[PDB]
């Protein structure tokens, strides 16, 4: 019987953490939880989760997963989910490796020879974002992901609104419709502004509109789903099957956009990937993490027959050895090859990064400004 | 212990009425209710009301609020419910100043350090409105609220759709999007020609519409939401929680306009915005009254994340010594100052003006228009 | 050209508030507002009012009462609706002595010969419950309103329970299924404790459960007749139309109480018994009241088929301030429509002027020292 | 200019943790988060939270509610709002010290002058709960907590409803209808039994049935409520408004039991207890905690006129680390209100920092091996 012997975090310089579970046969798995923001308390909540896992055979994910999530305290929300996510995504490194195969040969295998990518760009100027843009096209990329908020704060006003939309506006003049691109409102749009700027956003025909408004209730998206043709995408700030399905209910979300590294990783993302194909929703795995992350994803992306888009982040390259395995030929990513979640992580470039580890915004009124 | 000795009613020149409640230790509290219309009914349901308080601890609001509300009748409606604000108002106002605090501080204190206003314009032509509205852009202001009927009486037909469209036309052409302006209708827009009006309004994008048409059922706001764009404001004619709970179920409403000085004071108030936050709405309260009023309104707004805009009518200030505490800079009110409500009231002024204290609109076919 | 000369208003023994508003060719009518507890609040409304009515033609009352309650101010309220309803009722009063008939040959005419009364009974105990049924029984009645519970207290728990569903019990032995009873509770039970009430009073057959609960939610009525066979009343604190559409709406109100001082007049009344017609929900209106509001009552059960049983007070004190006393006159528990001009009631003026100069003028709370809800 | 200037966490025997908060004045809070099983993690994100804190002025409560909640992270869930309630109960405390007066008097004073306890009571056999229930009697309680369960064990089968139905009638038997009780489940009751459960405990009348499953949908509770009479509780496993609102939503819940230690503190949960009075629902605040928890939910009862009853754990532990316990003396079942400035506790700081050095630290499954839910 092979059984759990430690669990190891490392916090790493930009805002990452990864964890390491080792087993007394030496077969070893990594995680990545996101800590943005709330780093000291999701380590916390690893090492106390580490409780349930030590001595214990880590084939049993089910078992353990349960375990962690229902079995000594009240079922989790942003914290507990994202230390969950952590340590499921190490023990399916750890099922692959002994194994043999990567992740999706044993989630039932491929539905897809390749994965379709996305990259988030940026810039200041709505130069700067062209310019970004083409040097990618160079490359073969033709979907992007933009920050639709140019300035530094919330749409609030109709002169708002406008700036957002000229940024747009010049943004796809440059291109017509030769791309696609998303936008990010990271919930910094006001609920009143909400439906005048997607109005004015239509012509120019973004691929989705991401996180509008932060929703207070499953309603909201549904109501604005009612006004629009472009599609709404969310999912980032949802944890679990249980808040997944209010929102599927409801509908008036076209992409989901669970994150793997939150919403308690592999086992809990493939069963939010296959409800969502029961509602014709698309999904589109919320990624902007390290390579731990994308692997998981991508193990998701490659079983569920939903999946559309894969978001990543191309830094998070640095800690992986086996760096081609991830490259990108058209936009488009191969399947993992390396048993589990196929990521070589070079162990002491990670151990050296994380011996050396070290805001609020806020309204013109001072009132506090709901995060990013 | 400090008992509730006297309570006075003061009729003053505008449309005004003030109450002062004094105490056994010469401590004095002032509440401002709407009295608009109904003056004498109001003032006798203050003194009816009176019983309830003289001889007891003014310190217990809950308990006299409670008291008011349900011991010993039904439960108020726009009568009732402005004698409480009152009479609520001065109780919170003599509890500050036992404890030396203004108001906001004894409810969990400041969630913002100065509070945007508005104010409201008028003028004949639509030529008067943009002088107004520039002179006080000269004083920092660049939110308005217009009243969004031209004629007098109702707009009924295609020709008075135009014309009232064709002065916000006007005005919003004196500006472009450098100004916001709310537009209210005083439920002067007949149903048939409510979505009509709100359609040709969405090219000067104004910042709300507030009471298009009277709400008989709690569906009609989220039926026109549908429609448009445009953000829908109402509230002023809601005086409880039981009231608002209907229409935020609903939805359709993107800012609520609860009245301070008719929806049960600063207790009630409170709750109402608490209510709304959780249903992801806006707070613009309801002030087009006297100073004591707008102090009442400006603590619910410096307790309440929710509150983003303050109607103010700046008259008010000849009533109040320290008129320096409700001074604007950039549209921008400060928190009040003084203990209690914050307001050092001319007690002799106000008695002067109360000693000399002294219409039906009808449509074209005889028939009696509804109240604005 | 007639116009509307003066309103006065009297305080009476009984806690009765009548009006009376006077015209310049002497024709007079009668109004009788309600005003248990706010007296001083709605005598002020009427003469507030009353400034839409003097120099006026009384005959338009569609005009005076669309005037009265929307032109001046925000709508409705337990305050203004009452004002409202006693000015409605002299104007129907005027109407009907000016053209020289009962108010309900003006709606319409009869739609019944007769209509079923009934009367509150009280008592301290079951056996003075029973007693004042039987003695009223006598004189042929066999419908009865009652307290639903003994006396002030809110029933919040199994014992209470268990002590209100035992005095009905008793009283129901008396009589097995000879004769009907509503329970009125006044709002005087706990939620929780509402759905174990209601069950448990099932096997005694209460006519109706009469305002259980305060009505929070639209809802409230409905999830609670889904658990019951027993019919819900509801109404009394409801004031316009527009209150009573949300009721119906989501239903679970099997009679609906209207109150003709309260919920404005006649003119609205008769708006709420055909809304309510629609839904097909009987009529029952609300009248513990003086003269002036039961003839006023009588008037929309007269046009109304959906009217089912009249409440009243007279079981005397009643008809003290009514000269024709037999136009009152109970057979059966059966009254006959009103017979004089306008409500039909000879008002002895002199005797109310007289018993005004002498009237003059609470608080319950919990054991733990919090404002219980208004009960009477 | 006042400033926060230091936090410190205490963990403590009965597996409690007390938060203390410094300022530069000389003022110091107290706090109570609910750690019953994740103490490390709670205890991170308190000092976690604390960043926000240091350097600030404490009196701006709603500032450093709404920073600590929306700030810098995702909102909300059962760790962060047990650490935002803890530090939002200790600058209550601040502020009530600093104007010299307890926190109920902030939030607009005295709804009600003694607010109804009752305390859990347990036993291996139903003899041995009678007799805890008879000792508690004689000190004047008549409102008690019980497990609805033997102990652990989920009921899944006939037999389980059996004998647990035969427990409740034993208990019942030995007092009628002269106690109340609520039956505590734990969520420890499969679906498909839930309703023949609650149908088989009706004709002994608990007084609510508390979580009797697992509130997997909106609906749950809605869907429970429409079978019985029974008053359904729930409420301790919310943490937000938000997570309130959609249950009230629904309905199914007759009262709601947040905690003061887990939905975000006193800021909130004042929050909280306006919502429910505006669906009719009754507050009992869930409190199986220390006596600054106690404490916070005593000023919320006090202040919120739908607070019915308040559960405390006094039923001598509690009182261990306060100096003031007869501020906290129950007559009748009653408490009085708290007398001292802010929360109203004593705390004995010396006697905490005592029991703190030397404080140290299961899983329950099936026969088939497959984890049950967590019950406590
Ligand atoms: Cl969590
Ligand atoms: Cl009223
Ligand atoms: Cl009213
Ligand atoms: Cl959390």
């Amino acid at each position: 019987m092979v059984k759990i012997t430690r669990l190891t975090t490392y916090r790493l310089p930009p805002r990452w953490m990864f964890l390491k579970v080792e087993t007394d046969e030496g077969v070893t798995g990594w995680g990545e939880p996101v800590i943005e923001g709330r780093a000291r308390t999701v380590e916390a909540a690893v090492h106390e989760l580490s409780d349930y896992l030590i001595g214990q055979d880590p084939s049993r994910i089910n078992d353990l997963w349960q375990t962690m999530y229902r079995a000594g305290f009240y079922r989790g929300g942003p914290i507990l989910m994202s230390a969950i996510a952590g340590i499921d995504q190490a023990l399916w490194d750890i099922k692959g490796k002994v194994l043999g195969v990567p992740v999706y040969e044993l989630l039932g295998g491929l539905v897809r020879d390749k994965m379709r990518t996305y990259s988030w760009v940026g810039g200041d100027r709505p130069a700067d974002v062209i310019a970004g843009m083409k040097a990618l096209q160079a490359g073969g990329f033709d979907h992007f992901k933009l920050n639709g908020c140019e300035e530094m704060g919330i749409i609030d006003t109709s002169r708002a609104v406008d700036a957002a939309v000229a940024r747009v506006a010049e943004i796809r003049s440059a291109f017509g419709n030769t791309v696609e691109f998303g936008l990010d409102f990271h919930g910094r749009v006001s609920a009143p502004m909400a439906k005048v700027l997607i109005k004015e956003l239509e012509p120019y025909r973004p691929l989705f509109i991401e996180e509008p408004v932060l929703a207070e209730q499953a309603e909201t998206y549904a109501r604005l789903a009612a006004h629009t043709h472009l599609p709404i995408a969310a999912g980032e700030r949802m944890f679990s099957r249980f808040d997944f399905k209010r929102v599927l209910e409801a509908g008036g979300v076209s992409i989901l956009q669970p994150d793997l590294s939150h919403a308690g990783g592999i086992t809990e993302c493939v069963k939010i990937a296959a409800m969502a194909e029961a509602y014709d929703v698309a999904l589109a795995p919320h990624c902007p993490l390290g390579p731990i992350a994308l692997a998981a994803c991508l193990h998701v992306d490659f079983v569920s027959w939903n999946a559309t888009l894969q978001e990543q982040s191309m830094e998070l390259l640095d800690y992986v050895r086996n760096k081609a395995d991830f490259a990108l030929e058209g936009g488009y990513i191969r399947p993992p090859r390396l048993p589990g979640l196929g990521v070589d992580i070079d162990e002491a470039l990670v151990i050296e990064r994380s011996k050396e580890a070290p805001p609020v915004w806020r309204h013109a009124d001072g009132s506090v400004a709901e995060w990013a």
